[PDB]
């Protein structure tokens, strides 16, 4: 159901965040990419 | 008497960071652990 981010020899799920990942173009390239939320951690900071 | 972070193969003391340094989990579960404030790089823009 969730979509998280995981260190590869150990299971540590975590949230996708603009930390925990880094941007490389536009999403028709990619072969088998999948849709999510990334969690941008400013946004609840800039808000408040 | 002050709390640094620094590379391992030559003494370069960093003031300590959410940029340098990353969470997990509660302070209860590591042995041997210590108390200093980690200085969040935001809070001096978010009084900005
Ligand atoms: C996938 O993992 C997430 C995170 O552990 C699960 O979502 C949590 O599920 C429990 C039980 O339903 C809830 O109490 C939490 O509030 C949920 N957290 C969030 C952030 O939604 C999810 O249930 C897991 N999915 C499956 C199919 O196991
Ligand atoms: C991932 O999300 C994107 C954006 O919602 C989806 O791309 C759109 O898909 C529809 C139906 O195929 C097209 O009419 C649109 O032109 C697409 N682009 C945009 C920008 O809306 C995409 O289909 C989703 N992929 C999956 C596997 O669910
Ligand atoms: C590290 O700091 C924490 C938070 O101030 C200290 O936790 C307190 O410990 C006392 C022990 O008697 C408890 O009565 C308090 O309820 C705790 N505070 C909280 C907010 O939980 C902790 O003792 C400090 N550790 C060391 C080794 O100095
Ligand atoms: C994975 O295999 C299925 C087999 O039905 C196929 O439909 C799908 O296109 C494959 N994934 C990718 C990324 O092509
Ligand atoms: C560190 O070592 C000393 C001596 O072995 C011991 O008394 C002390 O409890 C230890 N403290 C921690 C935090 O491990």
């Amino acid at each position: 159901t969730h979509w998280f981010v995981t260190q590869r020899n150990f299971y540590e799920p975590q949230i996708i965040t603009t930390d925990n990942t880094f941007v490389s173009g536009n999403c028709d390239v990619v072969i088998g990419i999948v849709n999510n939320t990334v969690y941008d951690p400013l946004q609840p900071e800039l808000d408040s």
